[PDB]
Parts: structure tokens; C-alpha cells; sequence
């Protein structure tokens, strides 16, 4: 039903991040194969939260991240944050793991290719 | 910290197209206010809940900052559609001049503690 959208994937962040959310899409993209920078109105199945500094500093982004777990795929990379200031909705993907977590993301991406 | 550690003492919060109406909030006081600037700093921090106010998520959730000094304003809606503040301390848009004189009160009651 893949069909029915657009994008496989969708990579949200904050300003400054950009340089870095540009290394994950290609990431995704580059190895039906697999990505958008998010960038707005992006039919995307899957979605990619880059919960970073400046981006738990810049609270905008953050109402979004409320809509997406709000009403699915949504996979958060905390990266570079403490594990302490990261949000508890979550206590509920790791930038120490494989690529700095990038494997998981892509890792975690697939299963969902299974559900479409 | 200080009634010198915050740019302003109040900052008026509203919708798109409740400004005319916020920024007649602002001129009651002084007679130092601020219709509020996205990010600016201001020791009380004034809320305009109208019926638009609840109806636009972005506003929306931006309240929620809220209870967690804060003064919200309710005007342009019924005791009821008000949001589930029961809780808390709130100023009704009922009282004289609209719920004008109150928003005053509440601030100018927080500016001892400074």
C-alpha cells in the first residue's frame, strides 16, 4: 500500500542539524530500495525524530514531535544529549550504537517495508 | 531573580487575529508591558484564551507551557469550553473592564515577591 505515499522515510530536525540530517537521508537512500529531509507536507510512512541540543532548545520542532506520536512509524535518534534531558515520553534509538545509530534507524526502517 | 533580571514585567500572549485585542491589554497596564515577542524575556507571562485561542493548536499546547508567573485570561467563551484549569488560579474576562483591572492585580500582587 506503499503506493498510496510518497516517501519511504522522513528526517526531522531542528536548525544547524541540517548538515547532519543530510548524512542520515543519504544513509537511507544510499547502500525498493529506501528518504526526504523533513521539510514539511512529506507523505513519508516512517518519520525520523534528530533530538539534539539545539533542538530541545528549539521548542517548535518539539510541538512536533508531540503530532507524531500524536494519533504509524516514527523512530527518535536522540543524538548528543545526555541521557539525562531527554524527554520521559520516551523512558516509554541510541547515538551510541552501530554508526552512531544509524543502523537501527534503517535497522528498525525495514520491518516496517514488511507492513506496507 | 531581580525587578532588573527579566526585560519586561508583562507579556501579552495571543492568537493571529486577536492582536488588536492584546495589545489593548498591554496599553492598560503602564498608564512595562509587551505584546509578546516570539522568545522575548518577560517576568509575567499573560495568556489571551479566547474560543480562537482553544481552536489553533500552535497557541494550543503553548498554554500547556502553562500551570507547570503565568496569568491566563479567559474572554470570548463560556464558562464552559474552558479548558479542563479547574485546578489552578485563572482570571475571568468578566470583571470589571473585561478582566482588565484583575491581570493588573495578579501581576503587580507577584512583583513584591522580586
Amino acid at each position: 500500500s506503499r503506493w498510496s505515499k510518497d516517501y519511504d522515510v522522513c528526517v526531522c530536525h531542528s536548525e544547524e542539524d541540517l548538515v547532519a540530517a543530510q548524512d542520515l537521508v543519504s544513509y537511507l537512500e544510499g547502500s525498493g530500495a529506501i528518504s526526504e529531509l523533513c521539510q514539511a507536507l512529506s507523505s513519508s510512512h516512517c518519520r525520523v525524530l534528530l533530538i539534539t541540543p539545539g533542538f530541545l532548545q528549539d521548542p517548535w520542532c518539539k510541538y512536533q514531535m508531540l503530532q507524531a506520536l500524536t494519533e504509524g512509524c516514527t523512530i527518535p535518534l536522540l543524538s548528543g544529549l545526555s541521557r539525562a534531558a531527554y524527554p520521559p515520553e520516551l523512558r516509554f534509538v541510541d547515538g551510541r550504537g552501530p554508526d552512531g545509530g544509524f543502523r537501527q534507524v534503517k535497522e528498525a526502517v525495514m520491518r516496517y517495508l514488511q507492513t506496507l
